[PDB]
């Protein structure tokens, strides 16, 4: 129930243990005035310090005046801070606003079109993000409202987006948790300790070409519809077949320990971790960080399901563009499809008390 | 960290209030009893395993590689979780199965309340299993593999995900607030007061329907808060809504959250005072309800709200009454009801050898 510090090199809500739940939002700018929108983000910056502390924004949540709403809408209040954090990302759309065209980083790429691609663009896309992760629902939901309504007249929610349970690990030396095809997903990631891996992998360096972005990192989102009918009657076999694990350790195929290393020979040429491997892939690694959802039902008798999948790079152009690609043959296929989606430059941290978010664009 | 699954009453009314829910509403596709009195039992076997925290059947794995396993595995490694799993039946059930004529009188149909906007596709239903858990993943999965097991002799008609407090950062003592930002549950019927349960809550031989007996009757109701319009209202107006103050949450006049109430110092129109079993001939409900936030809408809104349950000894005397008494409750323009649904929950499992709807069936 403890705070995940705000302030830093980078943004908290990457590297951090993943935490229990999520409240994704993604935002549209409707202001064209430069200087009403550094406002904002700096009014957004103060109320973050607050929220991430377990505290009420602005004047609080009640004993103002009584003839006026009060600053914080008051559903956490009591409420630990939950290790909440909140991470800021600009989409590439907000870009041809405010005269910023010639800073959008060469990183932060459209992706192409993937073969099986059924993209809905009400829920794809979005001038910015506002991810924000907590062990208590209600404490993330507080957040993102509480954050729109400060930007109510400037920013509009597009599209938002929960997430009941982690499907992800940054620190491998906790349990794995599983998606919903009730497979462990997280093993092989980037652990928040692995400080040489996220500096090679997750953090955009100077050098790179985009100096606003130093410290920042990249996001891709994809929204994930599981067939989850078609999988239920899928044999054992055939589900580990695809994974190229086995279902209950979580081992790779043939060993008896999920931590084990792969040994991808041993897979079916088409699994889903061979083809994902970095040694596949030229050496692409990425930081997988997504969560399971349910949307109530199809309208066909049968649950919705899915995967909120999210991955952070230092360059969105050689982590999740080439491994997604190499996965136009995954035996996966046949069980999910890819119906959002969405990119972000996520900036650098936010320094000090005097700093805010996106100072170093701004 | 475990609810037990037996006993004269279905646990999940009574029993300690868990931190999320996982509500789902079922339609029948057999007419055939005996097919249906087959999946009555199978799904107890299933819950005896799933409120335990064991698969169901043979497992999630290391059977037979070429077959489906029997467990879909999603809550593998989880704890129990106090997962409890309440089955009820919808007035529509009894149209099937030669049943009419055991339709409890007390299993009413809910008549139109003035401003409900009811979506028909998020009401009603055959039949309903509650599962509640301090794990939304533990709940989600009982309620995939339910679903599973029932497969061509029942669909899911809707489902609803809900959150309450969450306990391992919250003190069990602490009132939780709703998403107005209230705290909500302060006069509430408690799972400890098994006198006020037998009077309001439990069903009675005597009611007039001996199958029923130790059972209760549940309304359910999707209720969508207007969350932007709340929020710019004056605090002032927010508490003359309820007739309590927002940060202790205690009545108008008082100083403290449990000083009960003195309904005269309310607005006429205030929640708490047209609410009070006072202003309706004695009328008390057992209120089981959870939060939900299910996204945003298209207009950019919070689809966010109150999932209402209510359990009752008669839906005659118990939300139809209070909730005709909201006609002109002030809290009326910030809400709106949109999805609605009554279920008779019949009374516990006994032992091993009992089954969900034996006393019906
Ligand atoms: C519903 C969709 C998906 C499911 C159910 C799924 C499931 C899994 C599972 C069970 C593992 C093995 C355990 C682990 O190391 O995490 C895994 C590994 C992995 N997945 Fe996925 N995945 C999905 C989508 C994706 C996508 C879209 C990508 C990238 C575009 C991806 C990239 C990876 C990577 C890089 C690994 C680690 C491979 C390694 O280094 O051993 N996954 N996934
Ligand atoms: C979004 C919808 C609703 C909200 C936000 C809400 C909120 C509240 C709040 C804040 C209280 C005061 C604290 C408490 O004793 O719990 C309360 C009391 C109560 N509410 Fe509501 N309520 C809602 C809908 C309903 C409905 C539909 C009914 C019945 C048909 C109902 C019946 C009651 C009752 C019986 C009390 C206890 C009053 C007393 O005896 O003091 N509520 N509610």
């Amino acid at each position: 129930g403890s705070a995940v510090p705000f302030h830093g090199a980078h943004q908290a809500g990457i590297a951090t243990p993943v935490q229990d739940r999520l409240h994704f939002a993604a935002f549209d700018v409707t202001t064209e005035d430069r200087a009403a929108f550094v406002a904002l983000l700096k009014e957004w910056t103060a109320a973050a310090r607050r929220l991430t502390a377990g505290h009420a924004v602005g004047e609080g949540a009640y004993g103002g005046l009584p003839e006026a709403p009060p600053d914080d809408t008051g559903e956490a209040l009591g409420l630990k801070p939950s290790r909440l954090t909140l991470t800021i990302g600009f989409g590439p759309s907000l870009f041809t606003r405010f005269g910023l065209a010639d800073l959008r980083p060469e990183a932060l790429a459209d992706l192409p079109k993937f073969p099986g691609d059924n993209l809905d663009r009400a829920r794809s896309g979005g001038d910015l993000c506002v991810q924000a992760c907590a062990d208590d629902p209600q404490v993330a939901v507080h957040a993102i409202r509480n954050l729109a309504r400060i930007g109510f007249g400037k920013v509009v929610v597009r599209w938002s987006q929960l997430g009941f349970g982690k499907t992800s690990s940054t620190t491998p030396d906790k349990q794995t948790p599983r998606n919903l095809l009730g497979f462990k997903d997280g093993t092989r990631n980037i652990a928040g300790t692995e400080k040489d891996r996220l500096d090679r992998f997750v953090w955009a360096a100077e050098k790179d070409g985009t100096p606003w972005m130093t410290g920042g990192s990249y996001l891709v989102a994809r929204r994930i519809r599981m067939h989850i009918e078609t999988w239920d009657r899928a044999s054992l076999q055939e589900q580990e077949d695809v994974f190229g694990r086995d279902k209950g350790e979580g081992a790779p195929v043939g060993k008896a320990k999920e931590r084990d290393e792969p040994f991808l020979k041993a897979m079916k040429p088409d699994a889903h971790v061979r083809l994902a491997h970095p040694d596949s892939n030229g050496g692409a690694t990425l930081l997988r960080r997504g969560y399971s959802f349910t949307d109530g039902t199809d309208g066909l008798g049968r649950l919705d399901a899915g995967l909120f999948f999210l991955a952070y790079q230092r360059d969105i152009r050689t982590g999740f563009v080439p491994v997604q690609r190499n996965l136009a043959t995954d035996a996966l296929n046949e069980y999910i499809q890819h119906v959002g989606s969405a990119v972000f430059a996520v900036p650098p941290g936010v320094r000090d008390a005097d700093d805010w978010w996106g100072s170093t664009l701004f």
